[PDB]
């Protein structure tokens, strides 16, 4: 159906995935980002920014700056989880008919509320433009990902926010098995045990998969619904605010702009301690007049996060309890999440594997979308022509006996009918007067062991040394799947026949599944 | 459950039936009667008589024989049906604990005080006893007919009479409803109206019963509860009590023998005038020294007996009005009871009804008993066990789609589930390189109408004539209900295939019945 896209639509970052001539193609946004910001904003001035644009100033404007809709997606009012994050959200979340409801000044002073999926619905049109941008088509079909621990509420929800952003959401498929899918682990053969460790910008996600002979399981999942990346940006945010005020008496946290370019500094710095183990943070005209420049060296983003770092370990350990699994049992780890590039990240779960490397070649920030159009290219080809022509065709080798009991055949099992087939038969025995034509039905290679379908004869052979004689046995079955069975002898015109139908002495199905096992075995 | 008896337990008389080796046998008593009187007697001696040796003695004992117990059985003694009743009954009927008990001297000149269902229970054990001697086995279970009238006391009485004779009564029936099973009228498809006129030895029922697919309703009865074939006995034996005072002065009505033996005489009259035209009744030694010899015409007969006749109409024509049918609306006209071999009830029905002719073939004496064993042999069938095998099977046909959008079936509808299920396919253009196989599900002959499972390609087919390369499609639905495809080029090896699970995109039960519709337009 159309051009097909893969969505990953994360609480944090959203990603879009294109399969485009036998390649997935993870596209960049109008700021050449393959990730966009799950954020919308509405401005005083009554402006509405979506991606980036919300992102980058959500400092100056908390009230009015919306994130973390997934969190809420498909949630009632007073599930426990909705009570405790509206504690901690900067915008007013209300009850409106049992649901929580996003309430904001869309501009001037006006007051609206929007659903959850409502915020998703402003995300996902951003990624499906981000998407028609790149392949200059409208995009109406996505596959749009979800974690494994959603209930059909959150699903459907999910499902809701793709149509109102204009898109057939064909499937909503796990986060997890998208990577897997992105790592090609669902065309591995036999049963394999697949980890996924999923450190997201505000979430983090253990998830134990089976795959086994072409079925995914989610056997287990554990994790931490508030541990992620931007818990490491905060811890380094906090270090530096706390520096800066120790240096010049200069209290940063009151002032949106300040700490909006510090944010931007502190992320960038963490990406390049993820290669090197230094990073200056430089800005200019930081607060007030004064510039600001530290280094940030990698021991000490390591020591700001250890014990998040560290606490990452407890779930893993609680999905392999869960899934009565050994460390040994785990055949793949996937990485999924910007937070894995971490080298401490990657340390702490390749020991904990006893050195076992985890999956490599994917972006983490891009797998689940990757994963989605995969599964997104697959379904396109539901468009698609069947170009195929049923073959009537003889269900078993068709023959004669010749001496010793032999299995002569005439039509081949698997040769379409209807058809003629002949081949030329003598005599055993100098002057030899007559031939017993004895049709069977079956693969074997003596008659004993095939099926007698009947019996004629060819009296008045002419006498000659045997072999010399030339008598031509055909084989035809008719359009109506009769068969005939002719004997002439080609020295006289003498001619014998027998017509066999499907009326008595016919095998059963499960009498000729039992034969259909001894093809094969001789030419 | 055991050998189960059907058994009217008449006003006057009772009658017994077994369903035996395909046939309903009325069983005659050890008297060779195919009916007993419902008559219980306590000689001065002690003795117990129960059926025709109690009814053959009635008027010398009239005082210990008892009969009509069906007309108290199940009612309190202010039930003004009583107050009426013990005005003409012979036998004392006294008050205990607000219901009716049947007095008598049962030897010497002990007083016992019966309920009229222990009254009862003595006619049943006559009953099964008649049928444990045909049967050569013990009788433990029935099927017990009472008035369509009865409430639910008089059911329990009737059941409980059952219980004490030593009959696990399995079943009370209605009576008319009896008689139309008898007839087979339960069979009947469509709506039928049936009218029972059913004139007994002491009663006179009408039902109109509605049959409509399988269900059996009574819509409306009438009748006269004092009006039966002993009335007509009685007027007999009027005109000849009178006519033998008038021809010798002798007062027969105080000599119980003389009276008895008159009785006797004129039922046997009164059955020959429904096959013949005139009676003769001969008693030798019938009054001191002297013998009767009088004749009998059916008309003197009928004339005696015509205002009785007549009246038997007006109940017909009230439960036409309260059922509010015209003569027209009745299908079947059932005749129960001695009486309706009377040619003068027969005429009456007929005219009534401008001609159409009643049910015939089952004495109308045995045919309540007859509907009662009927019912009793198909409640036999509780013992026997259920002999059928669940099969488990593929609730819609699966295939592929071939050239044009065409289903081909892979896997018929109601296919044995385990199964695998092959067909030889090929090319539809010369060097064809590529197969798209879509599996479809649906009984619609083109795949547009049918609901598409998954797709997937065969690529690097060798270049050969269209029709030529053989490519194996095989389904197999696993243990577990997975539905797997594979598709084969058998001259190469090359092979693809898809694993489809019931977790997405799986029709509902709703969606199914729809599909199930057009199952069977196309082979």
């Amino acid at each position: 159906s159309g051009t097909v896209v893969g969505i990953d639509l994360g609480t944090t970052y959203s990603c879009v995935g294109v399969f485009k001539n036998g390649r997935v193609e993870i596209i960049a946004n109008d700021q050449g980002n393959r990730i966009t910001p799950s954020y919308v904003a509405f401005t005083p001035e009554g402006e509405r920014l979506i991606g980036d644009a919300a992102k980058n100033q959500l400092t100056s404007n908390p009230e009015n700056t919306v994130f973390d809709a997934k969190r809420l997606i498909g949630r009632t009012w007073n599930d426990p989880s909705v009570q405790q994050d509206i504690k901690f959200l900067p915008f007013k979340v209300v009850e409106k008919k049992t649901k929580p409801y996003i309430q904001v000044d869309i501009g001037g002073g006006q007051t609206k509320t929007f659903a959850p999926e409502e915020i998703s619905a402003m995300v996902l049109t951003k990624m499906k433009e981000t998407a028609e941008a790149y392949l200059g088509k409208k995009v109406t079909h996505a596959v749009v990902t979800v974690p494994a621990y959603f209930n059909d509420a959150q699903r459907q929800a999910t499902k809701d926010a793709g149509t109102i952003a204009g898109l057939n959401v064909m499937r909503i498929i796990n986060e997890p098995t998208a990577a897997a899918i992105a790592y090609g682990l669902d065309k591995r053969e036999g049963e394999k045990n697949i980890l996924v460790f999923d450190l997201g910008g505000g979430a983090f996600d253990v998830s134990l998969l089976t795959i086994d002979n072409g079925v995914f399981e989610v056997v287990a999942t554990n994790g931490d619904t508030h541990l992620g990346g931007e818990d490491f940006d905060q811890r380094v945010m906090e270090h530096f605010i706390k520096l800066y005020k120790k240096k010049t008496g200069k209290d940063v946290r009151k002032d949106n702009r300040a700490v909006q370019k510090l944010r931007r500094e502190v992320e960038k710095a963490k990406r390049a301690l993820s290669s090197q183990h230094q990073a200056r943070i430089e800005i200019e005209s930081f607060f007030e007049g004064e510039d600001f420049s530290e280094t940030l060296t990698r021991a000490k983003f390591e020591e700001l996060n250890m014990d998040l770092f560290r606490s990452t370990m407890k779930p893993v350990q609680k999905v392999l309890e869960d899934s009565d699994l050994k460390k040994s049992d785990i055949d793949e780890i996937v990485l999924v999440g910007g937070s894995t590039r971490i080298p401490k990240i990657q340390q702490l779960v390749k020991e904990f594997f006893n050195g076992k490397e985890p999956s490599r070649g994917i972006n983490p920030d891009e797998a689940v979308a990757y994963g989605a159009a995969v599964q997104a290219g697959v379904l396109s080809g539901d468009q698609d022509t069947g170009d195929l022509v049923l073959l009537d065709v003889c269900p078993l080798t068709l023959g004669i006996e010749t001496v010793g009991g032999v299995m002569t055949k005439l039509i081949p099992r698997n040769t379409v009918v209807p058809t003629k087939k002949s081949q030329i038969f003598s005599t055993a025995s100098d002057n030899q007067p007559t031939f017993t034509i004895k049709v069977y039905e079956g693969e074997r290679p003596l008659t004993k062991d095939n099926h007698l379908l009947g019996t004629f004869d060819l009296t008045g052979i002419p006498p000659a040394p045997r072999g010399v004689p030339q008598i031509e046995v055909t084989f035809e079955i008719d359009v109506n799947g009769i068969l005939r069975v002719t004997a002439e002898d080609k020295g006289t015109g003498n001619k014998n026949k027998i017509t066999i139908t499907n009326d008595q002495n016919r095998l059963t199905p499960e009498e000729i599944e039992r034969m259909v096992n001894d093809a094969e075995k001789f030419a």
